[PDB]
């Protein structure tokens, strides 16, 4: 679990979206396995603008951050799971590193701030979904 809060929105992996996120959406993509929704209070993440390939991510399933070097966003085959069948993901970033399914939603961060959170995982890959391309998570 776990989530961006940038403004007055909130960022989850729409597999793990509540009720209450999907009452007060302001955006979804299944193709990204993102969510968007309002929030009464203003968050203090701050999204990274930029082309970094290398950043630190938080992994709930060692209580542990790792340094990691992670792909440009692409669209990638990921297997099918309880929450997609098999199918492909778009602007997905994949690094090696440890993941368990309950792992979505960690942040990875660059020096410039939030790059995106955990979507997949694998036998020793952990993959991301980017955020760098949603400017408007920065107004309104
Ligand atoms: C950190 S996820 C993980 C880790 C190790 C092993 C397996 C996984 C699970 C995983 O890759 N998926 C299942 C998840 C419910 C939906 C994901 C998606 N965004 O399509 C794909
Ligand atoms: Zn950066």
């Amino acid at each position: 679990s776990g989530a961006i809060y940038v403004g007055n929105y909130r960022v989850v992996n729409r597999h793990l979206a509540t009720h209450n996120d999907w009452a007060n959406l302001v955006w979804e993509d299944s193709s990204r396995d993102l969510l968007v929704s309002s929030t009464t209070a203003q968050g203090c993440d701050t999204i990274a603008r930029c082309d970094c390939q290398t950043g630190v991510y938080y992994c709930s399933s060692r209580r542990k951050h790792y340094p990691v070097s992670f792909s440009k966003p692409s669209l990638i085959f990921v297997e099918a799971s309880e929450y997609y069948p098999a199918r492909y993901q778009s602007h997905l970033m994949l690094a090696v590193g440890h993941s368990e399914p309950g792992d979505c939603g960690g942040i990875l961060r660059c020096q410039h701030g939030v790059v995106g959170i955990v979507s997949t995982g694998g036998n020793g890959l952990v993959g991301f979904a980017d955020v760098r391309d949603l400017l408007w998570l920065d107004e309104e």
